[PDB]
DNA sequence: AACTATGACG
DNA sequence: CGTCATAA
C-alpha cells in the first residue's frame, strides 16, 4: 500500500499543557485552575512557556510575560520553573517526561520527538493484533476518546461535540470491512484501539493526559494529535486527506511552518495545502530544490516516508544561557564563572546519561554570542570531552573561545557575550 | 528583554 | 566541519 502511502501505521502522541500538569501534579492546590509555568520571576514576571487550558480560555499563551498574562487573567496561579547555579533547571520535566516515554515503548518502538511527545510506529503491533480476535467487529467501546477527522457526514445529539465524535465513530465502524485484514481503514482504527490503551496507561500510570494522532505517517499523525486537543485522540484516514487538505494553511503541516513554507505560498501563489496537487513534480523541484519538491509533491496527496527511527535518546547534551541586554557579560571572571556553571549542570546530566544508557560524549561544543552580532552564534568552537569534569570542561571551553575577547584592559572583556552554550555530542556506546 | 532539540546543505 | 532552518 505504499503507492498510496498507505504502508504503515504511525501515531504521535502529545502530553497536554506538559510543564502544568507535572506541576499540577505535584501540587494538588493548581488543580483544575487557569495555572501556567513561567521561567524567571524578575522580568516582567517571567517568561510562561507552558498554559492550562482553564488559562488559554483567558487567552494566555506560550512566550508571553506573567505580568501581561495577569492582565488578561487577574487569578492565574503561576508555578516557577526551578533555578540552579544561576539558570533555569528543566530535571524535573525531564524527569516526567522519562516516566511517559518509558510506558510507550512497552507498546511499540517510539521516535522521541521533544520533551512532551513521540512517534509510534504501530504497524507490526496493528498486525498482531489483527490476527488476535481475527473477524472480530470492533466495538465502539474501544474508542471512547477516538474522532475520526471528517465525520459525521452526509445526509442523517450532533449539536454538541461528544455526540458529534460518537455519530463520526459509528459512521466509521459501519463502514469498516472487518474481513479484510489488509484493509489500510481497519489497520488504522486498530491502531487508534492500541493508542487508546497506551494513553490509559499514561494516565493511570503517571496521572497524565495526552493527545493522539493516528495516520499513515509522521506528518499527518503530527496534525491529526492537535485537531481534537486536550485528552482526545483523532484519526486521518487517507481518504480524508483531500478535504482535509483543501482549507488547510500550508504553515500548519511540519517543516512548513517556517520560511519554506512562506516560500511555497509567495511563489505558487496559494493559501492550503490541498492547492499543491497541480503543479507537476518537477516543476515543484524547480522552485523548490529536488528534495524538497519531491517532498511537496507527495506530502499534499497524504504520502510521505519518513520512517520512526527507534531512536530514545537525544543525540546531544546541552545547557545554555541568554544575557539579554545590559546583563550582557563584561568580564573574564564573570565569563569563566558563567561557564562553570553550566559546565556543572551539563556533568550532573552527562554522568547520569552514562550511568542510565551506557555511552559516553566524545565531544564538547562551545558556542558564544556577541552584543552587536546579528547572527544567534558569534562563534562555534570543540573540543575533545575526554573527561565528565565540570573544571576541566569549563577551562577548556574557555581556552577556545577566550581569543575572542579584543580588550586591552586585563579585567574586562569585550565585545560584551549575550550568550552561552555548552553542549556535549557525538556519543559512543560504553 | 523570550528562554532552554534535530536535520540538511555545501 | 560550521551554518542555517525548524521547532517544543
Ligand atoms: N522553554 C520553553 N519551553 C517550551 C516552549 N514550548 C514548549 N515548551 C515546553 C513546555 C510545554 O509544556 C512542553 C510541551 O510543548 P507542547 O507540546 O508544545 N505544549 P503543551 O504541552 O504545553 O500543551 P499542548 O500540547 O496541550 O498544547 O514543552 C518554549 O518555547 N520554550
Ligand atoms: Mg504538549
Ligand atoms: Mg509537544
Amino acid at each position: 500500500h505504499m503507492a498510496t502511502g498507505q504502508d504503515r501505521v504511525v501515531a504521535l502522541v502529545d502530553m497536554d499543557c506538559f510543564f502544568v500538569q507535572v506541576e499540577q501534579r505535584q501540587n494538588p492546590h493548581l488543580r483544575n485552575k487557569p495555572c501556567a509555568v513561567v521561567q524567571y520571576k524578575s522580568w516582567k514576571g517571567g517568561g510562561i512557556i507552558a498554559v492550562s487550558y482553564e488559562a488559554r480560555a483567558f487567552g494566555v499563551t506560550r512566550s508571553m510575560w506573567a505580568d501581561d498574562a495577569k492582565k488578561l487573567c487577574p487569578d492565574l496561579l503561576l508555578a516557577q520553573v526551578r533555578e540552579s547555579r544561576g539558570k533555569a533547571n528543566l530535571t524535573k520535566y525531564r524527569e516526567a517526561s522519562v516516566e511517559v516515554m518509558e510506558i510507550m515503548s512497552r507498546f511499540a518502538v517510539i521516535e522521541r520527538a521533544s520533551i512532551d511527545e513521540a512517534y509510534v510506529d504501530l504497524t507490526s503491533a496493528v498486525q498482531e493484533r489483527l490476527q488476535k480476535l481475527q473477524g472480530q467487529p470492533i466495538s465502539a467501546d474501544l474508542l471512547p476518546s477516538t474522532y475520526i477527522e471528517g465525520l459525521p457526514q452526509g445526509p442523517t445529539e450532533t449539536v454538541q461535540k461528544e455526540g458529534m465524535r460518537k455519530q463520526g465513530l459509528f459512521q466509521w465502524l459501519d463502514s469498516l470491512q472487518i474481513d479484510n485484514l489488509t484493509s489500510p481503514d481497519l489497520q488504522l482504527t486498530v491502531g487508534a484501539v492500541i493508542v487508546e490503551e497506551m494513553r490509559a496507561a499514561i494516565e493511570r500510570e503517571t496521572g497524565f493526559q495526552c493527545s493522539a494522532g493516528i495516520s499513515h505517517n509522521k506528518v499527518l499523525a503530527k496534525l491529526a494529535c492537535g485537531l481534537n486537543k486536550p485528552n482526545r485522540q483523532t484519526l486521518v484516514s487517507h481518504g480524508s486527506v483531500p478535504q482535509l487538505f483543501s482549507q488547510m494553511p500550508i504553515r500548519k503541516i511540519r517543516s512548513l511552518g517556517g520560511k519554506l513554507g512562506a516560500s511555497v505560498i509567495e511563489i505558487l501563489g496559494i493559501e492550503y495545502m490541498g492547492e499543491l496537487t497541480q503543479f507537476t513534480e518537477s516543476q515543484l523541484q524547480s522552485h523548490f530544490g529536488e528534495k524538497n519538491g519531491s517532498w511537496l509533491y507527495a506530502m499534499c496527496r497524504g504520502i510521505e516516508h519518513d520512517p520512526v527511527k527507534p531512536r530514545q535518546l537525544p543525540k546531544t547534551i546541552g545547557c545554555s544561557k541568554n544575557f539579554p541586554g545590559k546583563t550582557a557579560l563584561a568580564t573574564r571572571e564573570q565569563v569563566q564563572w558563567w561557564l562553570l556553571q553550566l559546565a556543572q549542570e551539563l556533568e550532573e546530566r552527562l554522568t547520569k546519561d552514562r550511568n542510565d544508557n551506557d555511552r559516553v560524549a566524545t565531544q564538547l561544543v562551545v558556542s558564544i554570542r556577541v552584543q552587536g552580532d546579528k547572527r544567534l552564534s558569534s562563534l562555534r568552537r570543540c573540543c575533545a570531552l575526554t573527561r565528565y569534569d565540570a573544571h576541566k570542561m569549563s577551562h577548556d571551553a574557555f581556552t577556545v573561545i577566550k581569543n575572542c575577547n579584543t580588550s586591552g584592559i586585563q579585567t574586562e572583556w569585550s565585545p560584551p557575550l549575550t550568550m552561552l552554550f555548552l553542549c556535549a555530542t557525538k556519543f559512543s556506546a560504553s
